[PDB]
């Protein structure tokens, strides 16, 4: 919003495999792999078994070029700046015969002064990407040991040497595609006098009465004269000015530091999803020289406090978030990259993923450390959806080097991304890495390395995670929490450690523990736990053949990367369900299983507030069509788990929990207000619809804000017979004084495999128009865990993976832009259908 002119360098690019002298059109931002695919120079890397057939790319070097025109009038501007938001990774940048940059960190943006190198007329930009494998082979050869990075799918674990997305080398839900390229935008800015290098809105204090801010600017003045200027900051809300402040300065050549206080009286606070509005102010900083605004930069700013409380207490050491002074139970998931090829993730895909977290009642996301520091749009969407962000630095599972050069590269990326992200309302904390200290302690090592190399790794840990990173946070983001590792102390095999900080409870899945264990094995905060599923059939059809459907088949094992995969799924399924004979039915029941088991954990964590203060499941999403722990597949289809997470995260939840042949019912609220004069009503209904016994009523209930409380206990014995338990379910509703329903739940008394489910038809009527299909479903008898299956990729449902209750009609709306007036194919599956 100033006199500068920005040229986007996003057209006219060509690329070439080094040594071929053969050039073709490219798409920038982009990746080498996509550029090849677009010219049918590579097969669909996600299809079938194309993974092995695409690996060759990682051994070549790749060159990119573009030309552009500069006019005499542009060449005459005071300054001209070329900005690379992202280069993956070892890139030699040449412009007009000048080596401008030898890039070496995927996570750093580079700002380059180029006016003295540009020419009137045609200009030639030329980028040389060294193979990150061949670049680091000599480095590895000199190292004399292989770092234990099991997720790096190569004999030589080269990932640890490069500041490049860890997942790109492979992971336990991911394809190996060690790509290269101009992965974020390239801009040329022509400007006068100065640019704003950094604008930081630093909150000094916040009360209901006043927010005090400090506007900290860094201005890079490019001309040799002293330049009188006036710095102005405008604070607005919804287009209307709230306050305005200004400061006279004379800008000196080079860097200038400018600080302007501003205050907002009676500030409208940013609140997280579920507690109100994610209000964002617009803060705009301008540099005005005479009549002209030579430089402007704005941020959207949310006014709130976030405190992470991590303190010794009677239970061990707490780990929770206090938002605007109120302890906030965290509800969310771990986020991984949305694609093997990052530039392929569109604005639309980011918007939809946030819609998916918001609609599932989430208030937090963990950006896990084997991915990337996300793009600005991700954090912008987190801001406007009221989702808190836990940001790992990009270190995961393995110890890393700690030599001076390496720590210099890391320092660059830490400074860059902290300054990049620190104005976001959503940003809640930093975490040095995923599971490295656990790895060092327990994985085990010290049987794997000499004592000397082991000691070096231990000192190397401290240098990076207990010194460099926490110092950098203290300097550049001094009011945000940092912890050196997640989990920082708790280990899932060591019950004595569970009351200390956050847990990754991998007892379920890796430890083979039943889902019931989640009721007893409680953390102070669950930062990971999870369970895998095959994605639904239309997703399998994007990647496998009917031949290719047994699963531990070649491909159906090729698409599983956990240490066991599809073995474990069957093992757990047998505990609770009849294992279906057909592959398609097995896929359906596996979705149901992951949903039901995980939901039982999310409920245990909320039920056990305040001992437990959060649950973030592993994992939200997928990077490609694969078998994984995700609740949303690569094509955006919600698995059962996503619907179940939405239910389990509902602001008010009725939670029936049955153990030791007894039922308790808890009422769980994350509301900010207390509910008074409430009635819990329950009744036992058989699978034919017939009420058994009488309604049970619990009157005069209070549901206080932000609490979980037991309101009802009954022994099963004397109430229902073992036969009644396999033949009926419990219906529960909660209502206010007048009889308006605020919540409902259903409860089963036995495992699904033990239920005497009746054969039944789910019939439906359909009303189909452009973009929309409204179905009304009916079954005279219980239909268990119904799946409404359509072939349309990414179709959205008002509900799915729910029990259709006997004789009770249920409306479901299906939407997709592909739905054309004039029949959407619909296949309704339910549990009884899967066996005979
Ligand atoms: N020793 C095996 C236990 C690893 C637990 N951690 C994770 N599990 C996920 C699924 O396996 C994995 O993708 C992530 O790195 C995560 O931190
Ligand atoms: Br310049
Ligand atoms: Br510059
Ligand atoms: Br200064
Ligand atoms: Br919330
Ligand atoms: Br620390
Ligand atoms: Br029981
Ligand atoms: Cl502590
Ligand atoms: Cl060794
Ligand atoms: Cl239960
Ligand atoms: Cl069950």
């Amino acid at each position: 919003n100033d006199t500068s002119e920005v040229m986007l360098l996003d057209t006219g690019w060509e690329f070439s495999q080094s040594g071929t002298e053969k050039w073709m059109p490219a798409t920038v931002p982009g990746t080498v792999h996509q550029d090849l695919i677009s010219h049918e120079l590579l097969p669909n890397p996600f299809y079938g078994m194309n993974e092995k057939k695409i690996q060759w790319v990682e051994n070549e070097d790749w060159e990119y070029r573009t030309s552009f025109i500069v006019s005499e009038e542009q060449l005459n501007r005071d300054g001209i700046q070329l900005i690379f938001e992202g280069l993956d990774t070892y890139a030699d940048v040449y412009l007009n015969g000048s080596l401008l940059l030898k890039a070496d960190n995927m996570f750093v943006g580079y700002t380059l002064p180029v006016k003295s190198v540009l020419r009137k007329g045609e200009n030639h930009l030329y980028i040389y990407f060294h193979s990150p494998i061949r670049q680091t082979l000599p480095q590895y050869a000199s190292n004399g040991f292989n770092y234990p990075a099991d997720n790096d799918h190569h004999e030589k674990h080269l990932s640890v040497f490069s500041r490049k997305a860890p997942y790109s080398y492979g992971w336990d839900w991911g394809i190996r595609m060690v790509t290269s390229g101009v992965w974020r935008p390239v801009t040329l800015r022509f400007y006068d006098i100065a640019t704003i290098s950094d604008y930081y809105v630093r909150q000094l204090s916040l009360t209901d009465e006043n927010a005090r801010l400090s506007n900290e600017l860094i201005v890079n003045q490019i001309v040799p004269q002293k330049i009188p200027a006036e710095v102005r900051v405008n604070v607005s809300l919804n287009g209307t000015t709230v306050t305005e402040v200004k400061q006279q300065v004379t800008l000196q050549p080079g860097i200038n530091h400018i600080t302007l206080p501003a205050e907002v009286t009676n500030p409208v606070r940013w609140m997280p999803n579920g507690w109100g509005t994610p209000t964002l102010y617009d803060f705009s900083a301008q540099i005005a020289c005479g009549d002209r605004i030579v430089a402007e930069q704005s941020h959207r700013i949310g006014l709130r406090t976030i405190r992470v409380v991590n303190e010794k207490d009677k239970d061990g050491e707490s780990f929770y978030f206090e938002v605007n002074g109120i302890p906030m139970f965290a509800k969310g998931a771990n986020y991984i990259p949305q694609d093997a090829l990052l530039p392929n993730v569109t604005t639309e895909r980011y918007q939809t993923l946030f819609r998916d977290m918001k609609e599932a009642n989430m208030n937090m996301v963990r950006i896990w450390g084997g991915g990337t520091y996300e793009n600005n749009l991700f954090y912008d969407l987190a801001d406007e959806n009221g989702i808190l962000v836990w940001q790992d630095f990009m270190f995961a599972c393995t110890p890393y080097p700690s030599d001076p050069t390496f720590l210099k590269r890391v320092e660059a990326e830490a400074v860059y991304n902290i300054r990049r992200l620190r104005n976001h309302a959503s940003l809640a904390m930093w975490c040095g890495n995923n599971e490295i200290l656990e790895a060092l302690k327990y994985w085990g090592f010290e049987k794997k390395f000499t004592p000397e190399v082991y000691q070096g790794l231990m000192h190397g840990y401290d240098k990076l995670f207990r010194e460099l990173l926490p110092s950098t946070v203290k300097e550049f983001d001094s009011d945000r929490f940092y912890v050196h590792s997640s989990p920082y102390l708790a280990n899932w095999g060591r019950p004595e450690s569970w009351g200390t900080g956050d847990s990754h409870n991998w007892g379920v899945w890796y430890g083979k523990k039943p889902f019931e264990s989640l009721d007893t094995d409680l953390p102070r905060f669950m930062s990971e736990f999870g369970f895998q599923s095959f994605p639904e059939m239309k997703t399998i059809a994007a990647f496998a053949a009917p031949e290719d459907y047994q699963i531990e088949s070649e491909v159906m094992n090729a698409h599983q990367k956990s240490s066991i995969g599809n073995s474990l799924i069957r093992t757990y399924m047998e505990r609770d369900y009849i294992i279906p004979e057909s592959f398609e039915d097995f896929v359906y029941v596996g979705l149901v299983l992951q949903g039901q088991g995980m939901r039982h954990g999310l409920e245990a964590h909320r039920r056990n507030r305040p001992y437990c203060m959060g649950t973030l499941y592993w994992q939200l999403n997928d990077s490609w069509p694969v078998v994984s722990w995700s609740s949303i597949d690569y094509y955006g289809n919600w698995k059962a788990l996503h619907y179940q997470a939405k239910r389990a995260f509902a602001p008010v939840l009725i939670n029936p929990i049955q153990q030791n042949d007894s039922l308790s019912v808890y009422l769980i609220s994350d509301r900010l207000d207390t509910m008074e004069q409430m009635t819990l009503e329950m009744k036992v209904v058989d699978f034919d619809g017939k009420t058994l016994g009488k309604k049970i009523q619990v009157h005069s209930l209070e549901v206080p804000a932000n609490t979980s409380k037991c309101v009802y206990r009954a022994k099963l014995d004397g109430w229902l017979t073992p036969e009644d338990c396999r033949r009926s379910f419990l219906k529960l509703i909660l209502k206010d004084k007048s009889g308006h329903q605020v919540a409902e739940s259903v409860h089963f008394f036995r495992k699904t495999k033990d239920l005497q489910l009746p054969p039944t038809s789910v019939s439906y009527q359909m009303k189909q128009t452009d973009g929309k299909c409204e179905l009304t479903l009916f079954s005279s008898m219980l239909a268990k865990d119904i799946f409404i299956e359509t072939p349309l990729q990414g179709a959205r449902y008002s509900d799915n993976f729910f029990d259709l209750l006997p004789g009770e009609r249920k409306k479901v709306i299906i939407t997709s832009p592909r739905i054309k007036k004039g029949e959407l194919p619909v296949n309704i599956k339910h549990i009884r259908e899967t066996y005979k």
